[PDB]
């Protein structure tokens, strides 16, 4: 045979198999195989990795290799002929707050992070790679198609590296390349907590003996706490404004920052951490500091779980809910909890559920200001709007009120991601997240449409007219047989978000099996399951059952007035309720009594 486990990297498993807590690192969680669902692993193959070369190159590197008999188009052409649009009007979810975008966003990030590869650590194809688009090694360019409008304002290409790899980066490994999961596969919290034990100790309150997480000792949102600055140069969060000067938040995942909305969410559930431990040293004087953060950190954890499962994942998947995630049967060691590769592109159908602009609402919902709606591009990497601009409230009050893009054919994403994203180090707001999306595909082997067709038991459209009854549209099909040539050479973001979307749901048929199946997964094969017996007690149980969006809103913020379906869209105020008669969750069920 050949290697049967590649990790020489983080060898380390020293499991107390008795701790009713998670590890940080996701390890111990398997007993039978520790480190299933740890990061800084391989992301889980469900299909072999599809490589030019079979072992590493993408297709595209190769100008004179096929896929198929076919040359595979550039990402950004795809990105202008099929994903673009001009008029945002009548774009929005009628049924979707902005907060359903939002969920999916963290959800993600506590799932999955491949972060680019580390050779740009004083390197020149860190600039190099954008100076001179030269294709090599880790830098994988995206490059302009001739009419492109970006070819006369931005040069030649768009920068983009390779993400990170297992068996480490700058050299070869066993067989195919199989790309990192920097964070924990479990749906655990760890974008607050870290999925490292070095950052998951920088973010905690080490001088008191209270299980609090650090706040930010340089501002307060009207006396609410903000996350903690992160310290370390250079800040995109102070390039896109230098006089403001406001630094990135440090949270439990690096990505914290890319938008206010994620920042305001990140926000919201570090407050909540300090409010557990608050309670629970109240009913609980003689717990330490360790015990309070442990109990705070896995109620945080079932919140998240709660909210995911119950609330976010049946208006996902509609009518296939229940054909991939049969309501809870226990504790399945044989389930691989792994992240799959793949999953990491199914649950980009987010980018087409994220709106043109961004909304500051005042205490009656109405604008905020002068300048209350803003646009999204202007919201990358920015910390000021939030500090020096009225706190989360009027953010989280949009998030509320405002709706989410609905995916549409003729209007996938908004030109605020396909033509303004801001890159950290990149300095302009002038890249393509769509581009960036079908790259990465090519950049992590990905199998393309009709195989994962296949792998989900639905029909593989060889022809033209097979496509256009597959995505029920002509124009659509005809567009991508221009670019693709055949179905099967199609990249799977693209063709799973180009399918109309189920019944109930916000994707098509292929997308909600590759989520459908990743999610039972990641709650069949985790032991610390909120639901699975022992994990909680069953008055604990039945305290959780009673967590809401809107309580932790009531909680966290100076807002007294939400709905009780925060991932609807809603409209205030008839759709609006007072604080006071939302569930509250009653952490009485934690009172331990030893005497
Ligand atoms: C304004 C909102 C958002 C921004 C600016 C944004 C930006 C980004 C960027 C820059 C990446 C990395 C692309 C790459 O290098 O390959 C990314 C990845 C991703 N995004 Fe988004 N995104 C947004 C919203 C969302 C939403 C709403 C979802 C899900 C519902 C989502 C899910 C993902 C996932 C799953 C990844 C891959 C994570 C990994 O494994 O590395 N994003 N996003
Ligand atoms: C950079 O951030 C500064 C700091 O907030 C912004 O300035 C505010 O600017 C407007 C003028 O357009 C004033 O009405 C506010 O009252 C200002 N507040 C303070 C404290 O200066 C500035 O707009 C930002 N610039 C950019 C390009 O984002
Ligand atoms: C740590 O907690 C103490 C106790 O309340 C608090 O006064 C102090 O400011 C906190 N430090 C940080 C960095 O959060
Ligand atoms: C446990 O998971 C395995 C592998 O996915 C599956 O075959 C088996 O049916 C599962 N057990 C139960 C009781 O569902
Ligand atoms: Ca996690
Ligand atoms: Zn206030």
């Amino acid at each position: 045979s050949w290697e049967v486990g590649c990790g020489a990297p983080v060898p380390l498993v020293k499991c107390d198999e008795n701790s009713p807590y998670r590890t940080i690192t996701g390890d111990c969680n398997n007993r039978r195989s520790p480190a299933l669902g740890a990061a800084n692993r391989a992301l889980a193959r469900w299909l072999p990795a599809e490589y030019e070369d079979g072992l590493a190159l993408p297709f595209g590197w190769t100008q004179r290799k096929t896929r198929n008999g076919f040359r595979v188009p550039l990402a950004r052409e795809v990105s202008n002929k099929i994903v673009g649009y001009l008029d945002e009007e009548g774009v929005l979810d009628q049924n979707r707050s902005l907060l359903f975008m939002q969920w999916g966003q963290i959800v993600d990030h506590d799932l999955d992070f491949a972060p680019e590869t580390e050779l740009g650590s004083n390197e020149h194809s860190k600039t190099q790679c954008e100076e001179y688009c030269i294709q090599g090694d880790n830098c994988f360019p995206i490059m302009f198609p001739k009419n492109d409008p970006k070819l006369k304002t931005q040069g030649k290409c768009m920068p983009f590296f390779r993400a990170g790899f297992v068996c480490p980066t700058p050299p070869y490994q066993s067989l195919a390349r199989e790309q990192i999961n920097a964070v924990t596969s479990f749906l655990d919290a760890s974008l607050v907590y870290g999925s490292e034990p070095s950052l998951a100790s920088r973010l905690r309150n080490l001088s008191s003996p209270l299980g609090l997480m650090a706040v930010n000792q340089e501002a307060w949102d009207h006396g609410l706490a903000y996350l903690p600055f992160n310290n370390k140069k250079p800040s995109p969060c102070e390039f896109i404004n230098t006089t403001a000067r406001v630094p990135c938040f440090l949270a439990g995942d690096f990505r914290a920052s890319e938008q206010i909305l994620l920042a305001t969410a990140h926000t919201l559930l570090l407050r909540e951490h300090n409010r557990l431990a608050r309670e629970l040293k109240k009913l609980n004087p003689h717990w330490n500091g360790e015990k309070l953060y442990q109990e705070a950190r896995k109620i945080l954890g079932a919140f998240i779980q709660i909210i995911t499962f119950r609330d976010y994942l049946p208006i996902v998947l509609g009518s296939e809910m229940q054909k991939w995630i049969p309501p809870y049967q226990g504790y399945n060691n044989s389930v691989d909890p792994r992240i799959s590769n793949v999953f990491t592109f199914a649950f980009r159908f987010g980018h087409m559920e994220v709106p043109s602009t961004v909304s500051r609402l005042d205490e009656n919902y109405q604008p905020w200001g002068p300048e209350a709606e803003l646009p999204l591009h202007t919201l990358f990497f920015n910390t000021w709007r939030i500090i020096k601009d009225g706190g989360i409230d009027p953010l989280v009050r949009g998030l509320l009120a405002k709706k989410s893009k609905l995916m549409n054919q003729d209007k996938m994403v908004t030109s605020e991601l396909r033509n303004k994203l801001f890159q950290p180090t990149h300095k302009i707001h002038g890249f393509d997240l769509a581009a960036i999306n079908l790259q990465r595909c090519r950049d992590h082997g990905m199998p393309g449409y009709n195989s994962w067709r296949g792998f989900c038991g639905l029909s593989q459209p060889k022809t033209l007219k097979g496509l256009q009854t597959v995505l029920k549209n002509k124009i659509l099909a005809k567009k991508l047989m221009d670019l693709y040539k055949t179905p099967d050479n199609i990249d799977i973001w693209i063709g799973g978000n180009a399918e109309p979307m189920v019944e109930r749901g916000r994707v098509g048929p292929l997308l909600a099996c590759l989520l459908g199946r990743q999610f039972q997964q990641i709650r069949d094969g985790d032991r610390f399951w909120w639901e699975n017996p022992g994990v909680f007690t069953e008055k604990q149980r039945d305290s959780l059952q009673k967590v809401s969006f809107s309580r932790l809103i009531c909680d966290n913020t100076h807002i007294t007035k939400v709905p009780l379906h925060a991932f609807q869209a809603n409209n205030y105020p008839h759709d609006f309720v007072d604080c006071s008669t939302v569930d509250k969750l009653d952490l009485s069920p934690w009172a331990s009594r030893e005497n």
